[PDB]
DNA sequence: CGGGATATCCCG
DNA sequence: CGGGATATCCCG
């Protein structure tokens, strides 16, 4: 349990192109305005209003498909190009850097996210 | 032999 | 409009 806080980055038309490298992506200093202060029971929620942040805003939601845009509405995370998968995770993650401090909070791929944690 | 993740199931 | 309980991912 806690409360979201931080916003911080702006973002364009090609918020998730780099997902794949380095830390990722950072929440949207937009979205980050509208979780902020809000109060999460875990960390799951606070992954499934981002990802619903995510749907309702037009900036960031043309950055997706019509199939994706469908699974953020309802909270799921949108799938990365095959090339970006790993096994069966095969959905955007967000990542931690060492828990709703949406500055410490990026977005990666997950075949990126296993490396940065190995 | 633990740590960091997403997703579904289902509410009398 | 939520979210607890539970399943299952993928790392050496
Ligand atoms: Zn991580």
């Amino acid at each position: 349990p806690g409360k979201a806080t931080g916003k911080g980055k702006p973002v364009n038309n090609k918020w998730l192109n780099n997902a794949g490298k380095d830390l990722g992506s950072p929440v949207p200093d937009r979205i980050a305005n509208k979780l902020r202060d809000k109060e999460f029971k875990s960390f799951d929620d606070f992954r499934k209003k981002f990802w619903e942040e995510v749907s309702k805003d037009p900036e960031l939601s043309k950055q997706f498909s019509r199939n994706n845009n469908d699974r953020m509405k309802v909270g799921k995370a949108p799938k990365t190009r095959t090339q970006d998968v790993s096994g069966k995770r095969t959905s955007f993650e967000l990542h931690e850097e060492k828990v709703y401090d949406m500055d410490n909070i990026s977005v990666v791929t997950p075949k990126r996210h296993i490396d940065i944690h190995r």
